[PDB]
């Protein structure tokens, strides 16, 4: 309940799922789940084929290009988007900052699979 709650009113108010149905919405909710890091953690690896999407449940994260900071996101922030629609390489890294950080991610195979819903035949 809690924890549906918590980021269904997350997922629903982003830009990026502005066009799913209410359907597919529910589906997406129930298909994210919690991960945790460390501090110090690469959540994210420069150069790797990204396929997971996140949002930060708690804690704070850093992007990282070329050993140098770029930004810190914290609670309710989310990055990653890109490998949703794209099979491309990640374009920087993000770190866990702190000890105990929880995300929820999704994969791009099970997002795509959802996004497929509305193609998917009837038999009648």
């Amino acid at each position: 309940s809690i924890d549906y709650n918590n980021k269904k009113s997350i997922i629903k108010k982003m830009y990026i799922f502005r066009y799913l149905t209410d359907k597919q919405c529910n589906l997406l909710i129930e298909a994210f789940r919690t991960t945790r890091y460390e501090e110090g953690d690469y959540i994210i690896q420069e150069g790797e084929v990204g396929s997971r999407f996140y949002i930060i449940k708690n804690g704070e994260v850093e992007i990282v290009k070329n050993k140098k900071r770029l930004r810190t996101l914290g609670k309710n922030d989310y990055f990653g988007e890109r490998a949703l629609l794209y099979d491309e390489p990640r374009t920087a890294s993000v770190i866990s900052k702190v000890n105990n950080v929880e995300c929820w991610f999704v994969d791009k195979s099970v997002f795509l699979q959802i996004i497929q819903g509305p193609m998917l035949a009837h038999l009648e």
